[PDB]
């Protein structure tokens, strides 16, 4: 006895909406809702078993409403299966954290943490584990709020059954064991990722190496900009006990507090247009 999942997935006219440019494959284009007087920025992504998997991934983000989760617009059934999203029009933390290195505060920073945490409370809430957390799966709406997004492999709740390894609870890689507690770990590998400006972790070690460096004690390093107090936060995200590793809720409630007063908790050298609509404003 779970809930009814009563999300609304909604088919699109392909008439409806105007491709634009390449960005990866995924366009960015604009789409106009039937007779209403609005224009939407909207990402587009376009045999039986990758159709089984995309309506796997619409189903999901058809059913998240969170203000740090990207949600489904709708899908349009052509000679392919298309996924209508919102336009994140900054792209990718991963690669905006690369790119603004020289220019990104405490603050922010911070204020990514909380977000993120926010979005993972949620799915949590959902009773939904993402399985695959990452900076490369955070999109940047503006530079003051991201949201997560790629579902691919989300599932709602263990588990079973290409993997990514070096962000994943030793658990996951021992027992293909998923919980909201293996996200947790995943998202200290997605801090890390942050404060350090987009480093790839264990970067060099093969990933055949990484259960028995895990098994060792080891784990990834105290980046430069970060007090203790941020780093042990991290280091707690990567117990062996998944039980001891903290919770969303918490996560929130530290980054909050550090979000407060940025600089005591980082330490960081220099601290066709008309009735264009959001999909944010567009319920
Ligand atoms: F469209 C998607 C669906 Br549907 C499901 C999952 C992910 C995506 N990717 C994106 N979504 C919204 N804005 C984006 C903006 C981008 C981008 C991807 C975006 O790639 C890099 C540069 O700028």
């Amino acid at each position: 006895g779970e809930a009814p999942n009563q999300a609304l997935l909604r088919i699109l006219k392909e008439t409806e909406f105007k491709k634009i440019k390449v960005l990866g494959t995924v366009y960015k284009g604009l789409w106009i809702p039937e007779g209403e007087k609005v224009k939407i920025p909207v990402a587009i992504k376009e045999s039986p078993k990758a159709n089984k998997e995309i309506l796997d991934e619409a189903y999901v983000m058809a059913s998240v409403d969170n203000p740090h989760v990207c949600r489904l617009l709708g899908i349009c059934l052509t000679s392919t299966v298309q996924l209508i999203t919102q336009l994140m029009p900054f792209g990718c933390l991963l690669d905006y954290v690369r790119e603004h290195k020289d220019n990104i505060g405490s603050q922010y920073l911070l204020n990514w943490c909380v977000q993120i945490a926010k979005g993972m409370n949620y799915l949590e809430d959902r009773r939904l584990v993402h399985r695959d957390l990452a900076a490369r799966n955070v999109l940047v709406k503006t530079p003051q709020h991201v949201k997560i997004t790629d579902f691919g492999l989300a599932k709602l709740l263990e588990e079973k059954e290409k993997v990514p390894i070096k962000w994943m609870a030793l658990e996951s890689i021992l027992h293909r064991i998923y919980t909201h507690q293996s996200d947790v770990w995943s998202y200290g590998v997605t801090v890390w990722e942050l404060m350090t400006f987009g480093s790839k972790p264990y970067d060099g070690i093969p990933a055949s190496e990484i259960s028995s460096i895990l098994e060792k004690g080891e784990r990834l390093p105290q980046p430069p900009i970060c007090t203790i107090d941020v780093y042990m936060i991290m280091v707690k995200c990567w117990m062996i006990d998944a039980d001891s590793r903290p919770k969303f809720r918490e996560l929130i409630i530290e980054f909050s507090k550090m979000a407060r007063d940025p600089q005591r908790y980082l330490v960081i050298q220099g601290d066709d247009m008309d009735d264009v609509v959001d999909a944010d404003e567009y319920l």
